[PDB]
C-alpha cells in the first residue's frame, strides 16, 4: 500500500483503516497558534479566541473523521510549549469558549464527542470567580456531553507532573478497597475514564512532547510540524497517518545476515558520513527557532 | 556565541558551559547496536557483548567529560526502540557485562560515576537464575559505586510504567509518615536518589522517546540521530549540545507587531511553502526520516 494511494483513498475507507490500525489515541497540543495568527489573520479587527477556537473546532473534526477515538489536546500548563496564552485571563477566555461556545457545542453534538479534562486545574486554576466558573463549565460539559460514545476529546489544563496526583490517588483507593489501584484504576482516576497509550503525538517547531502522563510509550510515534497546528491540512494529516500506520512498524524486519556486499554498503553510506546529522538540531531566524532539515 | 565557535572551543570550556547552562540532566539509550554491529564489525570474529560495552564505555566517558551530571540510560524494557538484545537472556549477559567487567568497573571509578537502577527488575528478572545473579549485582555496583560524586548513571531495566510502582510507594510512605510523600520524595523512591527532569534526550532513527518515568517536561529536548548511537563522534555531540544550549530558548523573543510587512512575509512564506519531521521513508525494511 503506497502513500499516493493513501492519499487518493476517500475519507470512509481510510477511517476504517485508522479504526483496525489506529492510531487509537493521539496527543495534538494547539501550538504558535498566537504566530499563526499575525501571519494569517488580521489583529486589527480579528477577534483572537474566535479565531483559534474555529481553527480548534476544524483540526478536532479532522482527526476524528479520520477514525481516531481519542483525542489528547494540552490547552495551558507550565511546560506548554508555544502556549496559545501568555497570561491565564485569556487563557481562561479560552477554556471558556471551550467549555461554553455553541459553536464547538454543536461540534461536540454533531460528532458523538465526549470531553474530559485532565491535570491540577481544579487546585490550580485561579482562586478567582472567573477560574471557579471554569472549573464549573468543565464539569458541566462533561455531564451534558456524557451520552456522547463515538469519540472521546481529553482537555489538559495543567496536566503536566501527575506524581503527586497519582500518589494521593492510590493513597486513597488503598483506603478504601484494600489494595493498591491498578494501572487501569491510576488511568481511570486521572483522565475520568481508561484511555489507551497514546498512539501518537503531532507537536510543532522545537522537538519537544509534553502533558500526556501515563499515555507516553516507546511505541508512541513522534511527529512535529514545520509550521503552527492552525496549518494543518487534511494530506499533511494523512502524510502522518500513512507514516504511522504503514512506516514505523514495517514487516518484515530486514535481516542483515543475508546482505551483499553491496547491501551492506549501501546501508553503511546512508548511516556513515555523512555526517553526523541529527534531526531536531535547528537554526534560529530573526528569534525564531526552525529545525535543520 | 556561535556554532562555529562553540565547535572550536577546548573541551574544558564546553564542560564549564554544560555544567551551569546544563543540560545537567541527559537521557540517551543506545539504540540500534545492532545495525552498528553488522555494519562496522565482523560476526564471526567479533564478540557481540564486548564490542557494545566498549561503546558504551565510549560515549558514557564522553558525556561526562562534556560537563554533564546525570546520564540516564534505557538498557532493556518492553518498550525500548531498536534494542541491543532480542532475547533476555542475551540482554542479560550486557547487563551482567555492566555490573561486572572490569573496563567498565574502571570506567565508573576513574570518572567517580555513581550507578543506580530503576525500573520494575526486581519483579520481573529473576524468575530464573542468571536473573537474580544479575540482580544481586546491580546492588552490589550501587553500593560500591556509592562514594562517588562526580556523576550520576541511571541504567532503566523495565523503566516504563512507573505508575503502580508510584502507587505502592505513595501507600507505604503514607502509612511510614502519616502524609503523602513529595514529587521528591517520589523521584527519590523511584530512581534511588531525587534526579531533576530531563534536559535532553536522544534517540536514535524513528522519533520515539522511553523509560524515564517522572523526569519528562515540554523543557525537554528531543534529538535523534539517523545513525545508530554507536556511531557518534564529538561533533555530533556539540551540535546537539549547542542548539540546546543557545538556540531552544533563544532570547529575546520576537515581537510580530514590531515587524515590517517585508518581515510578516518572509516568515509566512516559510510556513506557508507541507514539511512533518517525523515523517520518514521505508528501504530495505528500514525506516529513515524524510529530510
Ligand atoms: O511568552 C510567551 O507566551 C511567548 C511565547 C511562549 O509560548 O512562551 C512564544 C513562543 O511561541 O515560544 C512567543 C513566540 O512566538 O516566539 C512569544 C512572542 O510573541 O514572541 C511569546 C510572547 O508572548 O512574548
Ligand atoms: O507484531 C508484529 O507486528 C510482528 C510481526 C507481524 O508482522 O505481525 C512479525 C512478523 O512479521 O511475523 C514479527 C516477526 O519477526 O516474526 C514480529 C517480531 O519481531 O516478533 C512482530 C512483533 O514485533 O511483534
Ligand atoms: O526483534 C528484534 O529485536 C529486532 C528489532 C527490534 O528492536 O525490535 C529491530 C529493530 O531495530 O527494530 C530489528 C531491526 O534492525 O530492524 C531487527 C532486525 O534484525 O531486523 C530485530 C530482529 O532481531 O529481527
Amino acid at each position: 500500500v503506497s502513500e499516493k494511494e493513501f492519499l487518493d483513498l476517500p475519507l470512509v475507507s481510510v477511517a476504517e483503516i485508522v479504526r483496525c490500525r489506529g492510531p487509537k489515541v493521539s496527543v495534538f497540543p494547539f501550538d504558535g497558534t498566537r504566530r499563526w495568527f499575525h501571519l494569517e489573520c488580521n489583529p486589527q479587527y480579528d477577534d483572537y479566541q474566535q479565531a483559534a477556537l474555529r481553527q480548534s473546532i476544524r483540526i478536532l473534526k479532522m482527526l476524528f473523521e479520520h477514525g481516531i477515538e481519542t483525542v489528547i489536546s494540552p490547552i495551558f500548563s507550565d511546560d506548554l510549549l508555544d502556549r496559545g496564552d501568555r497570561y491565564i485571563v485569556q487563557a481562561l477566555e479560552g477554556m471558556a469558549l471551550l467549555a461554553n461556545d455553541e459553536e464547538i457545542l454543536s461540534f461536540y453534538k454533531e460528532h458523538e464527542v465526549h470531553v474530559l479534562f485532565y491535570g491540577d486545574y481544579k487546585k490550580r486554576l485561579p482562586s478567582t470567580a472567573q477560574g471557579a466558573a471554569v472549573v464549573k463549565s468543565f464539569d458541566d460539559l462533561t455531564i451534558s456531553t456524557s451520552s456522547n460514545t463515538e469519540h472521546r476529546l481529553c482537555f489538559g489544563v495543567f496536566g503536566n507532573d501527575a506524581a503527586e496526583s497519582v500518589a494521593q490517588f492510590s493513597i486513597s483507593w488503598n483506603e478504601t478497597h484494600g489494595k493498591p489501584p491498578t494501572r487501569r484504576e491510576i488511568i481511570e482516576g486521572y483522565y475520568g475514564e481508561y484511555v489507551d497509550k497514546a498512539d501518537m503525538f503531532i507537536g510543532f517547531g522545537r522537538f519537544s512532547t509534553f502533558d500526556f502522563p501515563l499515555l507516553s510509550s516507546g511505541k508512541t510515534s513522534l511527529y512535529f510540524t514545520v509550521a503552527p497546528s492552525y496549518y494543518m491540512t487534511e494530506t499533511t494529516l494523512r502524510r502522518i497517518l500513512y507514516d504511522h500506520i504503514y512506516l514505523r512498524h514495517f514487516r518484515p524486519k530486514p535481516d542483515y545476515s543475508a546482505m551483499s556486499a553491496d547491501q551492506l554498503n549501501v546501508l553503511r553510506n546512508r548511516y556513515r558520513a555523512q555526517p553526523d546529522r541529527v534531526f531536531g538540531v535547528g537554526c534560529v531566524h530573526d528569534g525564531i527557532w526552525f529545525a535543520e532539515g
